[PDB]
Parts: structure tokens; sequence; C-alpha cells
């Protein structure tokens, strides 16, 4: 399939080049997998998600996305127009407030909750949860991504965006989570990216469309945009059954596009997330 005058993110994941604007996929397009959005929630209202996104747990007064921060991630990830898995089912965990701010004991019980209701759902191709937060280093938020991926959920995280080491940053250091940096359009580390050799992999992260609370769109940037496209590159990918929940970060880095990027410091990997396709 092939989507043209696409987002430049999209068409980067399909592409050997920069420089195109059509997204080509396979129409499988991440049927029968789910990805977990744990954020400021989802408006599932939104004309974008035609029905395919479902808020199933929040820590606060309401689930509603008051920020739209989780919306427009979750739009990246699945949305019909600028999501990577059109056909994925959309799962919304609010573990942050309407001002983006999040105690790290919400945001770890946000991941033991979708280790254990992962079980209550059908997903019968595999399971992803799209984490586009962090902070410091804190040993329990890494074992709380650790147990979920653990789990047998493919976990994607932000590296985060201090232009730093992410070894200093959770849960960006869980070393067995998929740790994602940002680039721009030219094929460039984006200039707030966090780097280091605990990254796996580099997606679209700068001036990315997507979808916005109020039933809107628009253009942000950070690797918390980076990480959905790898989180809905993962589902995609599970849903074709060419890797698995386990495996999927290993697959990804594996298939990626191999020194296309500059700016990257000495010793951080150099691979932008592809989807191999045509
Ligand atoms: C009709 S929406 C197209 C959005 C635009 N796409 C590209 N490829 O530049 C962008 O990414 O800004």
């Amino acid at each position: 399939a092939a989507q043209t005058n696409a987002p430049w993110g999209l068409a980067r994941i399909s592409s050997t080049s920069p420089g195109t604007s059509t997204y080509y996929y396979d129409e499988s397009a991440g049927q029968g997998s789910c990805v977990y959005v744990i954020d400021t929630g989802i408006e599932a209202s939104h004309p974008e998600f035609e029905g395919r996104a479902q808020m199933v747990k929040t820590y606060y007064y309401s689930s509603r996305d008051g920020n739209g921060h989780g919306t427009h991630c979750a739009g990246t990830v699945g949305s019909r127009t600028y999501g990577v898995a059109k056909k994925t089912q959309l799962f919304g965990v609010k573990v942050l407030d309407d001002n983006g701010s999040g105690q790290y004991s919400t945001i770890i019980a946000g991941m033991d909750f979708v280790a254990s209701d992962k079980n209550n759902r059908n997903c019968p191709k595999g399971v992803v949860a799209s984490l586009s937060l962090g902070g410091g280093y804190s040993s329990s938020v890494n074992s709380a991504a650790a147990r979920l991926q653990s789990s047998g959920v493919m976990v994607a995280v932000a590296a985060g965006n201090n232009n730093a080491d992410a070894r200093n940053y959770s849960p960006a250091s869980e070393p067995s989570v998929c740790t994602v940096g940002a680039s721009d359009r030219y094929d460039r580390r984006s200039s707030f990216s966090n780097y280091g050799s605990v990254l796996d992999i580099f997606g679209p992260g700068t001036d990315i469309l997507s979808t916005w609370i109020g039933g809107s769109t628009r253009s942000i940037s950070g690797t918390s945009m980076a990480t959905p496209h790898v989180a809905g590159l993962a589902a995609y990918l599970m849903t074709l059954g060419k890797t698995t929940a386990a495996s999927a970060c290993r697959y990804i880095a594996d298939t990626a596009n191999k020194g296309d990027l500059s700016n990257i410091p000495f010793g951080t990997v150099n691979l932008l997330a592809y989807n191999n396709y045509q």
C-alpha cells in the first residue's frame, strides 16, 4: 500500500533515502496487534482513530487528555493519516496529568497495569507499549520497564530531550527495553536528542505532524515523537510475523538503515528505523 503526501516521518521509515513523501506499507497495517500509549491520555473520539482507540486506565480525576501529548503520540502509532500501524488497536493509560507531569510511583503503577491488562485484551499478533516520558535515573522505574518487557510486551521508550547521555535518565537507561533517539528530515540527530550507548534506534522526532486534542492536528518535536514511530513499527512487524515482542527491538536494529544519520556521537548507534517494505 501507498499513502501519498504522508508526514515526512512515515515516508522516512519506509525509505532507504530521505527526501520522499509517500509512506509504503503492507496492507495488514498492524491488524490484530495492540499498542498501549502510557502518557496524558488519548482523545479516543478523534475521527483519526476510527473507533480503534480506547482509554483503559487513569490515575487522575478524569481519563480525558487535557494536554494533547498523549493524543499526538497515539496518532503517530496508529491514526489513519498520521500513524505507522493504521489498523492496530490503541489503549490509553493516563499516568501523566494535564500539565504533562506524574510521580514515578504512578508511572510504575501504569506499567504494571499494562503487564496484567494485556491478558484482558485480544491482541493475537502481539502487544507493544509506547512510553514517551522519563526523568532522572531511578532503579525502580527501570525495573518496572524491565518487568513490562519481560511479561511479553515490546516496550519502546524515549531517550530524553536534554542533548545528554541517556544513561542518566529512566526508563531510557533500562537495557532490556528499546530506547529511541530522534532524527530530523535531513537525517541529522535532532538537536535536543539524548544519545549514548544505551540507545537502540533512532526514529523521526523533529517536526512530526499528528493528532491533537479538540479534533485537531499539529506538529511538535521530541524523542516523545520518535518513540511512537518505533512502537508502531514494532506492531506492524509483529502483525506480519517477522518478529516477536521479545525480539522486536533487535529485529528493528538489525533491519534499520545504517550509517545514514549525521551528528551521531562516537559510541552511539547510527541506526534509523526502517520497515523494509519497498
Ligand atoms: C498533507 S500533510 C503532509 C505533511 C508533511 N509531509 C512531508 N512529507 O513533508 C510534513 O511532514 O510536514
